[PDB]
């Protein structure tokens, strides 16, 4: 299924350090984001789609029509400038960000009645599970 719809709270959170270190996020935010919980609201109707990534210490969140590139600026994250393109690979949903990170970007799929995703940014990549709400 491509129906990724619905409020989805973290169930499993592996090298999620790894990827932030990836992005140089600085020590002090990395060791407290490292540990928390995390919640992902999706908002999808068609190609539209609206996502939000949220824990006790960030709210993250980003627009796209799957196959329209975007420019963005990745904010609070790593504050850096990419250019970025959500498409379909079968039912993964994959997001490339071009800019100065290789291998940056995510993928999603819906797996059973759980959302797994992969974060990844250069040779890290940060496995997660949620659970539908
Ligand atoms: C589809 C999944 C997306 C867009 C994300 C998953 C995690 C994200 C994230 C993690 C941490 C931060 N900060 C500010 C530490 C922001 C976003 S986005």
């Amino acid at each position: 299924t491509r129906d990724q719809n619905g409020t989805w709270e973290m169930e499993s959170n592996e090298n999620f350090e790894g990827w932030m270190k990836a992005l140089d996020i600085d020590f002090a935010t990395r060791k407290i984001a490292v540990r928390l919980t995390q919640t992902l609201v999706i908002d999808q109707d068609g190609d539209n789609f609206k996502v939000k990534s949220t824990s006790t210490f960030w709210n993250y969140d980003v627009d796209f029509t799957v196959g329209v590139e975007f420019d963005e600026y990745t904010k609070s994250l790593d504050n850096r400038h990419v250019k970025a393109l959500v498409t379909w690979e079968g039912d993964v949903l994959v997001c490339v960000q071009k800019g100065e990170k290789e291998n940056r970007g995510w993928k999603k799929w819906i797996e059973g009645d759980k959302l797994y995703e992969e974060l990844t940014c250069g040779d890290q990549v940060c496995r997660q599970v949620f659970k539908k709400k």
